[PDB]
């Protein structure tokens, strides 16, 4: 009977683990007459409608959203110790109430509520339920404010609707940032009006050849809009000065020898570089960042900086000295991969660490030295949170350059002391990147993202006090029938005792 439990989900059985769980008393039961009652604002109705949309198919209930009356489900904005993102959830026969300071907090509370409900809530046709929500109180706040998921759309392109699907997968677990890898050697995926061939030519293929694709400005604005309605701040990346072949192939004049290389359809790295010695390079960078800044309402622009292995250290430092201030010129905070830690991060910058256990002490020290010097740290170790990494040697998709990453390995660590010598106050949070050298459709994205995606969300959200593999894997095993009912393919790890 694992498809419809006799009894409700325990109040504590939630990913991420809530900061505080106080089970007690009888559950609330949603019945055909339940109303979703919201505050009288466009943003409170927005969350209510989002909740109503999640529940209507499987309940068959009308679930009207109103700002009058005493709804059995109440989303209220109120003072409280909940920050921009925390919430309180109270549940019992008198109703479910979710209280927060800001809409993002109500939305996060919605994400807990959908796991308190039974797996049948994922179905697109009406079900018995019963629509029970365990009784008690959850009081929940995030440990880290940077909790991001990356999608690589350069290696294989994914259109607006496929990004919206992936957006909805991550929203489940209280991620608050969506990092988009918009350019690389195999693709340029954002239309730039000052440099139109970047999209029309540089976007014309992908890994393995054939059609590629790109986002018109309107498509990209719709992605940003959609992400925002799921409370994801979009962090765009234009990788530079390496991983730049699609741009180089698009404009001969950007190449140091003035000859445009061919379009790249392979799956290797390191061979491309912008021309640090040419003035146009910085005209090009300034136009691109300018246009991307304008499309970007979030606070951050990612300039990459990884694997510039055809850029000698001194030219790479030079290049980064010049381009970093362009970002603040257009009003944004710079993010780079942690190679930037070795080219003088500007005030306010963050760096994303993608090293592994085999990384050497000198490289890790450079990153911890930048932390000491005030650079924020985003942690995404390649042998922890790279969702493109194989689980075992038998995984059919993915890469293995970082070894194999089973479910326990991905989950079982503490960002706060992970980097030797790094002040734990320098750690802004975690990211789970999903690179697409090997992935070309959304079902494939799912199989590599699930089941590790929730775990990295937990490292970003939950108190370290709640961290424990043996109890976490029980909570994680409970997702199986939810994912099955939703059509989310996932790797049935033997380490996880699946429900
Ligand atoms: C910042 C990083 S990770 N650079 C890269 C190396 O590893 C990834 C493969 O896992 C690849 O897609 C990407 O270009
Ligand atoms: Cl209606
Ligand atoms: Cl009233
Ligand atoms: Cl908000
Ligand atoms: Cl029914
Ligand atoms: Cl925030
Ligand atoms: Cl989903
Ligand atoms: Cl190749
Ligand atoms: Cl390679």
């Amino acid at each position: 009977d694992r498809k419809a439990p006799v009894r409700p989900t325990p109040l504590d059985r939630v990913i991420p683990a809530p900061a505080s769980v106080d089970p007690g008393g009888a559950p609330y039961r949603i019945t055909r007459g339940t109303h979703i009652r919201v505050d009288d604002s466009r943003e409170a109705r927005r969350v209510g409608d989002y909740l109503a949309d999640l529940l209507r198919p499987a309940t068959g209930y009308r679930l009207p959203v109103t700002a009058h009356g005493h709804g059995g489900i109440r989303l209220r904005l109120a003072g409280g110790p909940y920050g921009d993102e925390g919430y309180r959830l109270d549940s019992g026969p008198a109703g479910v109430t979710i209280t927060a300071r800001k809409a993002a907090g109500l939305f996060h509370g919605v994400q807990t509520l959908r796991q308190l409900l039974p797996p049948a809530v994922e179905k697109d046709s009406a079900q018995p339920g019963p629509w029970l929500v365990a009784g008690g109180t959850i009081e929940d706040t995030p440990r880290y404010a940077w909790r991001s998921a990356m999608l690589d759309v350069s290696r294989h392109f994914f259109g607006v609707d496929e990004v919206k699907r992936y957006i909805d997968r991550v929203a489940r677990y209280k991620y608050n940032k969506l990092h988009l890898h918009l350019s690389d050697d195999q693709g340029w995926r954002i239309a730039i009006d000052s440099w139109p061939r970047l999209a029309t030519y540089g976007g014309s293929t992908e890994v393995g050849g054939g059609p590629g694709g790109y986002y018109t400005k309107a498509e990209y604005k719709e992605i940003v809009r959609y992400a925002a309605s799921r409370h994801l701040e979009v962090v765009p990346e234009i990788d530079m000065p390496g991983h730049t072949n699609a741009a180089l192939a698009s404009y001969a004049e950007l190449n140091c020898d003035g000859v445009a290389p061919p379009l790249y359809t392979g799956t290797k790295v390191g061979f491309s570089s912008l021309c640090v010695d040419k003035d146009v390079t910085y005209d090009f960078v300034d136009d691109v960042i300018g246009e991307l800044a304008a499309l970007t309402p979030g606070r951050y622009l990612h300039i990459g900086g990884d694997e510039a292995h055809s850029t000698p250290k001194a030219d790479f430092v030079a290049f980064m000295k010049r381009v970093q201030p362009i970002v603040a010129k257009y009003g944004k905070t710079v993010v780079g991969w942690h190679q930037l830690a070795g080219a003088e991060p500007v005030e306010g910058a963050l760096v994303q660490y993608w090293g592994l256990d085999r990384t050497g002490d000198a490289e890790k020290a450079e990153v911890a030295e930048a932390a000491r010097n005030g650079t924020g740290l985003i942690l995404s170790p390649a042998d922890r949170t790279y969702l493109d990494m194989k689980y075992t040697k038998d995984t059919p998709l993915g890469l293995s350059w970082a070894g194999y990453v089973e479910v326990q390995r991905s989950y079982d660590w503490d960002p706060a002391g992970y980097l030797p010598g790094a002040p734990a106050d320098a750690v802004r949070g975690v990211e789970a990147p999903l690179w697409t050298e090997t992935l070309s459709d959304p079902d494939q994205l799912d199989y590599m993202a699930f089941p590790r995606l929730p775990g990295v969300a937990e490292l970003g959200w939950s108190p370290a006090s709640t961290h424990d593999w043996d109890t976490y894997k029980v909570r994680l095993a409970a997702q199986a029938p939810y994912w099955e009912a939703a059509g989310i393919d996932f790797y049935r790890s033997p380490q996880v005792p699946w429900t």
